[PDB]
């Protein structure tokens, strides 16, 4: 008993406003937005250049055409390290954001994120016991505090747990079980609440490879799976060339270069996306388990100039359209990764300072990709 029980006021099970199964819940969602670099930012909510989440932002997200938000959250840095007690002020701040998103009729998914790495980088036997205890303490607290929200609120137990092999996968399964058990033991609406569980590294391939069973649940048909998508790295996030490969500036049929052809994709084009998303359709969607596509986006390269810029941006725009559209086609619910930035190598499509659209052309792609 490393930490005290934070399961202090467990309520009676309450199905009020928790009527939708995972699958029904998932039919209500077709486009999602991440509040990236915000509630997970190390040093505080405003420490990574974004301002505090405001109702105005959430209204803009719903106005702009999204159905749900994913709110990565940091926790470890706000908790007493001897007792694993999380600051009541932080807890009230998270509740406040959840309440506002739901006031804007958004679905909401709250996680524990990388969060300084305590769990996410430590899916190993040596850390399993201490991590299991912290996972339980935090989740008891988190779910207790958020217990009364109806089915607009989902929980996701981890972010991108670094499980690379079967041994690490079994540790990750443990972490997911504790997350389920923690949440359910607090009762109330948390007995029926749709929970979201993460594939190893949220990587499609390693999930297909290593995943086995959902954790056991007292609830019935109340679990989703989660993967992320930044394929191919070279286009989506690569910022410099390495010896092993070059950055892709361009992507998609119609938008490849003929002058600088070395910045066209050598891989990770349309068919591959089709193929990976098919792996998850088979493993989960067709077994009646929706898949959250929790993060995707390809960064802007505004350090380009000229014909180069114009081409890049056309390809970037289509990539988001294609991923949005092909994920939906196969039962994956796509959530755009937005780190708030409007500068180079960033992914913000809103201007957080002004509560306005910065990147209409990418917002258009996600929308056309959902609206079709
Ligand atoms: O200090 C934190 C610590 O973080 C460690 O990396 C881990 C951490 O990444 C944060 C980055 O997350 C990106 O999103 C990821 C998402 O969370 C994952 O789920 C997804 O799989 O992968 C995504 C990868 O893309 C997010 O897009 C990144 O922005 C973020 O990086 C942090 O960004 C902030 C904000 O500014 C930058 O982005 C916005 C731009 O407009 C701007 O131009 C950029 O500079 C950075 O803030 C800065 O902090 C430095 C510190 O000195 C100051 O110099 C600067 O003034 C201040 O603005 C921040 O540094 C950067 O970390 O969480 C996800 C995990 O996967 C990563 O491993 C690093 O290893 C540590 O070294 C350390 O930074
Ligand atoms: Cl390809």
């Amino acid at each position: 008993g490393l930490y005290p029980s934070y399961n202090t006021s467990p309520a009676a099970p309450d199905s009020t406003g928790m009527q939708s199964t995972a699958v029904q819940l998932a039919g209500k969602i077709r486009l999602g937005w991440n509040i990236g670099n915000t509630m997970e930012a190390i040093g505080g909510e405003t420490a990574w250049g974004n301002p505090m989440v405001s109702n105005e932002l959430l209204k803009l997200v719903k106005d702009s055409g999204f159905d749900a938000v994913r709110i990565p959250v940091a926790w470890d840095q706000y908790a007493n390290q001897e007792s694993a007690e999380i600051s009541a002020a932080w807890l009230n701040r998270v509740k406040q954001v959840v309440q506002m998103a739901i006031d804007n009729e958004l679905y909401v998914l709250i996680n524990i994120h990388w969060d300084g790495g305590w769990l996410e980088n430590n899916i190993t036997p040596a850390k399993k016991d201490e991590n299991n205890a912290k996972q339980k303490a935090f989740w008891e607290q988190i779910a207790t505090h958020l217990r009364d929200f109806d089915e607009h609120l989902l929980f996701a137990g981890t972010n991108e747990p670094n499980a690379e092999n079967a041994e690490q996968m079994d540790v990750l399964n443990s972490y997911l079980q504790t997350f389920v058990d923690a949440v359910r033991s607090t009762g109330g609406k948390n007995a029926y609440r749709v929970l979201v569980l993460q594939g190893p590294v949220t990587d499609i391939e390693k999930t297909n490879e290593l995943w086995t069973h959902m954790p056991a649940d007292t609830a019935t048909d109340r679990l989703m799976a989660e993967v992320h998508f930044y394929t191919p790295y070279n286009f989506a996030l690569m910022r410099q060339d390495e010896s092993w490969g070059k950055q892709f500036y361009y992507w998609g049929e119609g938008f490849l270069s003929t002058t600088d052809t070395e910045r066209n994709p050598t891989w990770g084009e349309e068919a591959t996306i089709d193929q990976l998303f098919d792996l998850m359709k088979t493993k989960f969607v067709d077994q009646g388990i929706p898949v959250v596509l929790g993060e995707f986006s390809a960064m802007r390269r505004t350090n380009l100039t000229g014909d180069a810029l114009t081409l890049h941006l056309a390809g970037r725009a289509y990539y988001h359209k294609y991923v949005t559209q092909q994920a939906l086609a196969r039962g994956l619910l796509p959530f755009y990764w937005d780190n708030g930035g409007n500068d180079n190598f960033s992914s913000g499509i809103f201007n957080r300072q002004q509560n306005t659209v910065f990147d209409q052309q990418v917002l258009d792609a996600l929308l056309e990709g959902a609206g079709a």
